[PDB]
């Protein structure tokens, strides 16, 4: 077993084509599949494995009771095979979790769970599924992490973190570790700003990620920094929000260095992602400007580096009839495409329950999975199709 | 690992042995089995898998409702070892899917799996379990492909699509991959055939199918092609019809170039198969006419090649008082074997449910699995087995 | 991977110590456990397996009911790892059966399963997991085997069956095969005698084997033969009774070539085991003398040269107020034990329901296992322990 | 494979960071989980896997009713992946077991579990899952161990056994072995002195033992030995008592070489451990003083060699108002650290159900377990989580 590089060039694709969906909510209406959210997918050398946060507890059952609330002792970080639903045989435990980031850095698998108390939680780093290391609140503010898949480049691996309030000035770090063993870390500079859930994927040996500002920004945050955890920070430039809740497009101005927001889109967001494309890029979004439903990306002619509104491609993959939810990326490694550039790929998070669908007692979510391939692909609306209520709501 | 050859010829078989039964809607009365149809099998060089498509939901649940419906987003192409119920915690995912084909080169396994709106479909193909191409929809009229095993030689992959209208003139399409990607395409000239659902083998270095004429023709469609892509296309010279609907055996003609139909068998059919054997044929077909029940298999002498009524041998596996549904062609290679030849075998799909069975709310089928040998074997009846209605269904 | 000698003397062991019980029953009562009846193990280079013969249905479910039935074309031949129980999630699928035998070669495992109708029934060889070979039914009346562990010896493994009738003269085969093809026959010529469902065993290259006779004998026929299928056959000298059922011990006088019967023993059995010991014998027994209780273990000082009525040791490992049934032989292999002689192993069947529990409408049982020591080792009572009726019969 | 060397010195650690948490009751509420105690954790070259003691039964079934017992001919010795519920799809069968020990020698897994009647049970000894050795109750009470990891170093595995009365001088004995044989034994002299259930570890190549004290100590014995089986016993020296029962710290004073007892503390214990930290020791103990409910760990200054009451560190893992019960000591092997020192690990189990649940039928536990790191963590409360009673009990 050898590092991987993931040095290579992000592919310049013209479409996404639907890898794998899960059914794991349908399947859990008579399977016994645990009741998550957050779910990512990270691609180690020889297969890619879908990541869930459970809340230790299985669909249909009465401990489903409440899952709505976002943090709890019994919350566990797992996996299962891409395209498996997060079943109660097949998990893998991870982490104890109620936030984490994982990836595989061609030798062996890097997992980040944070768990504890609000006011002075800690992430444990597991590699090889052996405790390494520990990171510390540093805020004492729900110390959080991406809930997507970190990034792994010649043998060192980089996530972000935030500690401090969710809807004012936080705190944003960035960490390296080699082993499961933190070996740098920065504090990113970003007064006025707000980052959260960081998307990453590496591209040209840089770290490139799309956050969520949970305090004054429609707009998504960019971060970008190297080995040396020197970094760039800023919003992406194009005049489309891609952020919910938001306004109309007709109603924004992109801003590539201030949070855009205000007229009732402050104070909350959605995990979300975006690609860059050379000067462009691609981003996803909830078809809604206000709710979490519908899913669609847009490449934006320029919208890495200007205000642009241009949109040269869109692609719908759920309707706007039906609940989506967080998305997120990662790539596929060239031991797996034998190619010279590394295949971007997202996530999509279809919640169901709480707090949409009020006659449940519970929150889950399943999840479709994307890959970026060199032409285009038609879309279509993969939704998560439970039936609710469910046994357990009556 | 190294690409399987699969150049040599089709063995000579005498009989047929049962190898395999899942009992899969037995177990699932209470057991955790998907909800399934179009059941294939396909082998790599250590163990021979079974696929299916799910519908995304289990047996005895209420997500099997109206399940005879044969697409939706929650369709996938799952797969598990050969003889194991197509259940919930051994199912391995495969692509997402309402149509598909699968097989193995030597080194990876190869699936296609056809999603999308009915006019804007397109195949995924995965390659090891990672997407590597896409073939869209070039009719915008369900596009669709074998549902059973593809073919690989010397680390070429082979198998055909169909897109166009069910029960008059379409398209249809041989293509050729090299790890995951299309690396040829040609469409066959058949005018007044219609071609589905191919079931192919290898036989001396030739992929050699037998299809389904859902249009004007209750004989298989026959097409035979080599690396090049280049094909022969005509239909089963047997003067013996083995498609369903169909005639009396008494009241057809045999034609190798025509589809030959008429008397109200037009504009349906079922997925069948057939074995070269020589000049002669190994042909399965249902035991009733009209409908999908019982089913037996004939070695009609010089029956490939001349319109012959001699049946020299017919074995029966399952009587007409059970259901039985779709059947496919695969074949053992050398590697699991020791052989100099390929052994031919077959597999069969038992639908149960709509709509012969019209107090069930749902669809789904279990499987039989049958190989060539070099001796005649007797038949019996290896039915579904299962007790209908269940509990879903009151 | 190399072949296994197996040619090593069989080890004398002063005790039998439990290694494993699989409490299926017990658990079958919430989990999805399949109903079965004639459990084996058989043991390869690296682990032991489970084996058993399933109904094609799971404990509590409807398709339990008239599971005392002992042939259908549901049966199938399955493994699970040793003291697992034999649930529908963890079970490898082995081989379509109603009557069966395994074992492993120390290259691959081989199954040998037997379906079909009564009056033409054909065992499938199965070798690696791909069909080899088949074995037609000879005297067209109900074909059956061991349902024990084979023996392999230097790359063949040899196995008995029978065919005819089930209470008068029927007859006895030997097979040898290589690589799951059949490569010597011998009848065996026992005239007067019975033969059913041989428990044997590798003895300093020889194949040793304790079998039932269900005509005339309520001792058990012995079977000795050599890798040319050469063989010597009688029964058990001892004067101690180890068929079920049979007569008190002081009615009892031994017979090294007559099938002893009478006092309405005639015409039944049990499958059952013995070990040689030099010139001494471990036989095993129901402790009730009628019904299928209780199980012992007796050492018979001289008892496999003559009419011995000496019992040296006796170990009950189930009490005769407690359901027993079918038990086997098998040994664990050098490459396990790194010992110079081959360990005696034996298992026990625990069958509930019918026909002793009328109130339940099925079938089942479990097991415990033991293997020989060097030194002495306390009985007990290791029940099925299930509680009766379940769900479904009420 | 070659044999762990396991002499490194034991890490000096400054807090105790959450690995896994299995949440077994509560997945067991619907999914098809046993009903277990005793868990604890071992570790190999490669992987960290949970054991346990199941009942032969599933929780929420009728099987789990009177589970509080603690010997049956039902219980078994298996094992999960660490973090996984020891469910019945998952669970590796390891011993037939009503109390156990197990480790892995850097080859292959060792298990010695113990069952049979109370006045002649006997130990079973499992190594690389085949049988191999057993041993005999030598005072015909009771013969039972560790319940929880055995150690092994340079190729031989040790344990440690009680035989006798569970509140008055019994018999001590400490076993050592190599690839699963007994190879030396020696009786520990200890009048006055009262040995179960040792929670031990390598510490620079000594085997470092905390124990129970059921008879007249409310302090926990300490047992050390080396390869030759030479021992050192007496008491944990430090001021503070950690077993349960037991008094207020100001009421206790310590002993080195006494049980200290009495004020209602006698007869009555719970496991537990300790680990030494060059003089000084970090304990575990209940919070309560009385009852099984909560868990903290603490460092007592110069604790393991005198009388301290020096708290230099405390660490609550599981408040007061939850259900704790055992909890033991394991160590990471380098192998998986890449360290030069010995990690020290601790699991808890959570007892529910009976005694203190009374309106439940059964008793079942689930697990937590925390690592040694070089830096103060912070605790929280990780408790079981089920909510009682379940469905079975009403
Ligand atoms: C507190 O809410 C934060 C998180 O947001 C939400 C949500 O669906 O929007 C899900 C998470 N649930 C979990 N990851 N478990 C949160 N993050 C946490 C740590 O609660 C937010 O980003 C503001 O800080
Ligand atoms: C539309 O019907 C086609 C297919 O036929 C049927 C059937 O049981 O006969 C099952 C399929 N179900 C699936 N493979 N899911 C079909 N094929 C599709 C793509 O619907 C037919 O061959 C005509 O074009
Ligand atoms: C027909 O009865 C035979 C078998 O005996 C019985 C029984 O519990 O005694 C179980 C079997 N069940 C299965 N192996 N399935 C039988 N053997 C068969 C092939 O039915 C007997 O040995 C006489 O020939
Ligand atoms: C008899 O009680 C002993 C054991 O203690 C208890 C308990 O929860 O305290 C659990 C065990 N349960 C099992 N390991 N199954 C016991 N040990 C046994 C062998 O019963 C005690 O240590 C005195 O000898
Ligand atoms: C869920 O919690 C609410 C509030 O306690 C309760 O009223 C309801 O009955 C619970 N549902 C279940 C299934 O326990
Ligand atoms: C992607 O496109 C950009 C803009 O043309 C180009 O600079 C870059 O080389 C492309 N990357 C790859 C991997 O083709
Ligand atoms: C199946 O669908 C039909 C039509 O909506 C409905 O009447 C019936 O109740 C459904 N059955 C179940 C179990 O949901
Ligand atoms: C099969 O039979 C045909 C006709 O006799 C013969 O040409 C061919 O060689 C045979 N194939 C094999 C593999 O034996
Ligand atoms: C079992 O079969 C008998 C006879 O047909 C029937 O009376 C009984 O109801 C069946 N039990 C079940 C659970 O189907
Ligand atoms: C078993 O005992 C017999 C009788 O003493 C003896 O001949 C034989 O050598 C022994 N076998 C072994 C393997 O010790
Ligand atoms: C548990 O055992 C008691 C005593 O026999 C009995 O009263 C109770 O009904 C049992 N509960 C169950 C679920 O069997
Ligand atoms: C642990 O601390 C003790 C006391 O200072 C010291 O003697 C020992 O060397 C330390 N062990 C390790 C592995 O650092
Ligand atoms: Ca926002
Ligand atoms: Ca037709
Ligand atoms: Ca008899
Ligand atoms: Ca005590």
């Amino acid at each position: 077993p050898e590092f991987l590089n993931n040095t290579e060039p992000l592919c310049n694709v013209s479409g996404f084509a639907i890898v794998s969906k899960d059914n794991g909510i349908r399947i859990g209406s008579r399977g016994h599949v645990f009741v998550i959210r957050e779910p990512f997918v990270a691609c180690g050398p020889t297969e890619c494995r879908t990541f869930f946060l459970t809340q230790g507890a299985l669909l249909n059952d009465k401990h489903s009771n409440n899952t709505v609330k976002d943090r709890s002792p019994y919350r566990a970080l797992m996996s299962v095979p891409l395209g498996s639903s997060p079943n109660a045989y097949q998990a893998k435990f991870e982490s104890v979790a109620w936030s984490a980031t994982a990836c595989h850095d061609g030798k062996k698998w890097l997992a980040v769970g944070i768990s504890g108390a609000d006011d002075d939680a800690y992430a444990v780093i597991h590699y090889g599924g052996m405790p390494t290391d520990v990171v510390r609140s540093w805020r004492k503010q729900i110390l959080r992490t991406q809930e997507s898949s970190c990034v792994c480049m010649n043998g060192n691996c980089y996530w972000v973190m935030t500690d401090g309030p969710a809807n004012s000035q936080a705190s944003y770090k960035i960490f390296k570790s080699h082993e499961g063993m933190v070996t740098n870390e920065r504090e990113v500079s970003f007064q006025g700003g707000h980052i959260e859930e960081c998307s990453c994927y590496p591209n040209l040996g840089k770290v490139e990620c799309v956050c969520r500002d949970n305090w004054n920004g429609m707009n998504r945050p960019i971060l970008i920094f190297d080995e040396d955890l020197d970094y760039e920070v800023g919003y992406l430039c194009a005049g489309i929000p891609t952020d919910t809740p938001r306004v109309q497009d007709s109603s924004f101005t992109g801003s590539c260095t201030n949070a855009v927001g205000g007229s009732g889109t402050n104070n909350y967001g959605v995990k979300g992602f975006g690609f860059r494309q050379g000067n462009s890029v691609w981003a996803g979004r909830t078809v809604s400007i206000s709710s979490r439903s519908g899913f669609e990306i847009l490449l934006i002619e320029d919208g890495w580096i200007r205000t642009s509104k241009t949109i040269v491609k869109k692609v719908e993959v759920l309707n706007n009839k039906n609940w989506s939810g967080y998305s997120g990326a990662f790539t596929i490694p060239i031991t797996m495409t034998s190619k010279q550039c590394l295949v971007p790929c997202f996530w999509l998070e279809m919640i169901r329950g709480k707090p949409e669908e009020r006659t449940s007692i519970w929150t889950s979510s399943s999840s479709t999975v994307f890959c970026g391939v060199s032409s285009e692909v038609p879309g279509w609306s993969w939704d998560d199709g439970a039936i609710l209520p469910f046994d357990i709501d009556k």
